[PDB]
């Protein structure tokens, strides 16, 4: 079953399989890629509210830029940036909240590392580091009436309902509802947040037919918006990170961000060896904000805050259609897939940058003036239109009793966009391109519990427009094609698994040359090693650990100051260690501890501005019991227990850490 939910692995904190785009779901041991899938059980035990909450705490390959006090999270994977807008939904792009994906309705959060253009086509944001994928909850046969209430520092009060039922003869239909409302002061100075959310997972199970519909509504409202710190022209050293409770940006900033979507999916078995599938979905996303980015000035901690208003109205549709089947050519079995997809978007995005206000890193800002931004009032004009569409064919060849598996495929990807001036309405650019893109993989199973593998696959990004100072100001460059080679090994001991991987990812870079011409003449070469252990090695001791090493080389630049240096915002070393322990001496009590480490990194391409390594420690506890015949669970989570302040590096800017943060919750099943 291509859409069959993979089972939980030993310990119940990760799953045994995950999605590979058009190929559907595959088991960890049958996948020639590094995949990880985190369960709803992990989400609930740790009290994780967003994708960033989950991945930062547990995964050694993923690091978050922005954070929960900002309006947006992005993610760094295998030394490249991954946009939140590029998070997939059962494989499909364009259907989840654009700036920050909430996960209290999710059954799984999967990470596939490296590019995967053949498997799912281009990402809307052009990300090539990896693909994160959410799986929605579904109604189980046993009905579910689950209520919890929660408290988060300093005054956020929340409630979450999770209710499921099935109906029709043979439980043919299912309905799962999730409702959340969390409101109050956050852990940062003079900030509050309000968050309502609604989701419905509906499904039908038939003899030859399976259908589902997912509906989601979400809104995040902030009074006070944290923003990055940018370098300046004369920055010579990065100052020490301030107390993470300080809020050094615009005092009276706000955000209102709303997203809602619907997607229908289906499968119909035409015969014992043929199946047709299709999906169609749409998303609306509305954005309103005034806030400011902080620019370093001098080198003792003084800043200038650069103010802006922004408004956004984004309309997206997303579709796929295909067939899957299987036939035997002697001692060779063919498992094949023919697939086509299509994304189309209309965007209105307006903005005005007015205001430069004095500040300081180590002081929470006073009320300052908000400039007159009424020139953006009224209807939001169209500024971009995008169309992405593709066709792909893939075939998995199995032989020697499935112990050798060779996968081949190719995809034709079309790209098109138009842009219009936000004040004038004038047509500015119209890009149209196509690219053919393939994959090849081979997996061998010398033992029933040991797999070895190698892959080759590509990533694609739309070309950038030249800056309006360069000689080719308006011109959009040709697409950037990344190429991955990977080899690895996976060893399942039954109770726990060890994996090892080595990869290389090469991708072109664009820079303004000596003659002031914008060109994709640069190249990046990221080579890395990945190690991980997860499972339940002793009864009642659950462990998730891992470590990565990457050399992110700027191997081709126009500048002797940057040639062969490291790409900015990529630490060479990263590690994570999580433990969860059912105490043998108290019935129903579980203790958790996590340690996250990020090594030193640079902010500039010349590597003149370094930022230090950092560590975060989390502590947790859960006590399960019964009242009047009902199961209940009380939980605590202390994030950043040691109260450390640290910068996360990116390309030309830094984002501040979150303060020590305690959350408490009580769950009951009725
Ligand atoms: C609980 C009923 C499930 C609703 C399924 C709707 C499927 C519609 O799909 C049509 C496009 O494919
Ligand atoms: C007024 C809202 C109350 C919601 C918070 C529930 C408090 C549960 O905390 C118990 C903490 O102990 C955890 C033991 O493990
Ligand atoms: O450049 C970007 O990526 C966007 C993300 S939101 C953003 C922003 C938002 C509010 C105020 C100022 C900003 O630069 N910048
Ligand atoms: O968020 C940032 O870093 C700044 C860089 S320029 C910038 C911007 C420029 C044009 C339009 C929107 C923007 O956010 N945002
Ligand atoms: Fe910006
Ligand atoms: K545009």
């Amino acid at each position: 079953g291509a859409e069959t939910l993979p089972a939980e692995y030993a310990g119940g904190q990760v799953a045994r399989g995950a999605r590979l785009g058009m190929l559907g779901n595959a088991d960890v041991m049958d996948a020639p890629f590094s995949i990880t899938s985190y369960t709803a059980r992990t989400i609930e035990q740790q009290q994780a509210r967003s994708v960033a909450d989950l991945l930062q705490a547990n995964d050694p390959s993923v690091r978050v830029v922005g954070g929960r006090g900002d309006l947006v999270d992005s993610y760094t994977i295998r030394g490249f940036s991954v946009q939140n807008a590029d998070v997939a939904f059962n494989g499909l792009y364009g259907l989840l909240p654009f700036w920050r994906v909430p996960i209290e309705f999710a059954e799984r959060v999967e990470v596939l590392k490296g590019p995967n253009a053949l498997l799912g086509g281009i990402s809307p944001g052009g990300s090539v580091g990896g693909t994160i994928n959410l799986v929605p909850k579904r109604a189980d046969d046993q009905p579910l009436t689950r209520v919890s209430v929660d408290w988060t520092q300093r005054g956020q009060l929340g409630t979450h309902l999770d209710i499921g039922r099935r109906f029709g003869e043979n439980n043919a239909f299912g309905v799962r509802f999730n409702g959340v409302y969390r409101n109050g002061d956050t852990a940062v100075d003079h900030q509050s947040r309000e968050f309502p959310m609604l989701s419905l997972g509906l499904d039908f199970r038939g003899e030859r037919l399976r259908l589902s519909s997912d509906l989601l509504y979400q809104k995040e409202s902030l009074e006070g918006v944290v923003r990055p710190l940018l370098t300046g022209p004369g920055t010579t050293h990065i100052p020490h990170a301030p107390d993470s409770k300080t809020r050094f940006g615009l005092r009276d900033s706000y955000l209102d961000q709303e997203d809602y979507s619907m997607v229908n999916r289906g499968e119909y078995d035409l015969a014992d060896n043929l199946t047709a599938f299709a999906s169609i979905g749409g998303r609306q996303s509305n954005y309103e904000t005034i806030a400011a980015n902080s620019i370093l000035v001098g080198n003792q901690g003084d800043i200038v805050n650069s103010l802006a208003r922004q408004r956004g109205d984004r309309r997206t549709y997303s579709a796929e259609v295909g067939l899957r089947g299987n036939f035997d050519t002697g001692p060779l079995r063919h498992d094949w897939t023919l697939s086509a997809n299509r994304l189309h978007e209309r965007l209105g995005m307006v903005y005005a940058f007015t205001g430069m206000q004095s500040g300081n890193l180590y002081q929470t800002s006073p009320h300052t003036p908000l400039p007159d931004f009424s020139s953006l009032d009224g209807s939001i004009p169209k500024t971009n239109e995008t169309d992405l569409g593709g066709v792909a064919l893939a075939d998995r060849l199995s032989f020697l009793e499935d112990r050798v598996q060779v996968t081949l495929g190719v995809r034709r990807q079309q790209i098109e966009s138009r842009n219009y001036d936000q004040t004038s309405g004038a047509r500015t650019s119209h890009d149209k391109r196509h690219v053919w893109t393939p994959m090849a993989s081979v997996l061998v199973k010398p033992l029933q519990d040991l797999s070895l593998y190698a892959n080759y696959i590509q990533g694609l990004s739309q070309g950038e427009a030249a800056p309006m100072t360069a000689a080719n100001a308006g011109q959009v460059l040709a697409p950037y094609k990344a190429e991955q080679y990977e080899i690895g090994a996976k060893y399942d001991l039954g109770g726990f698994t060890t994996t090892l991987a080595l990869f290389e990812i090469r991708k072109p870079n664009a820079y303004t040359d000596a003659s002031n011409v914008f060109r994709a003449d640069g190249e990046q070469r990221n080579r890395g090693v990945e190690l991980s252990l997860y499972g339940e090695p002793l009864d009642g001791v659950r462990v998730m650990a891992g470590a990565t090493y990457i050399k992110p080389e700027q191997n081709k630049t126009g500048d002797p100051a940057s040639e062969g240096k490291d790409a900015p915002g990529v630490a060479r070393r990263q590690a994570n260690l999580g433990v969860s322990w059912d105490t043998p001496f108290v019935d129903g009590l579980t203790l958790d501890s996590r340690w996250i480490y990020t090594g030193s990194a640079y902010v500039d391409s010349a590597n003149a501005l370094a930022v230090p390594h950092w560590n975060r420690v989390d502590l947790g506890a859960a006590y399960a019991f019964q009242v009047a015949g009902k199961p209940l669970v009380a939980r605590a989570n202390l994030e950043n227990a040691l109260g450390k302040d640290y910068w996360t590096a990116a390309n030309g800017y830094l984002s501040i850490s979150s303060p020590r943060t305690l959350s408490l919750s009580l769950t009951a099943d009725f």
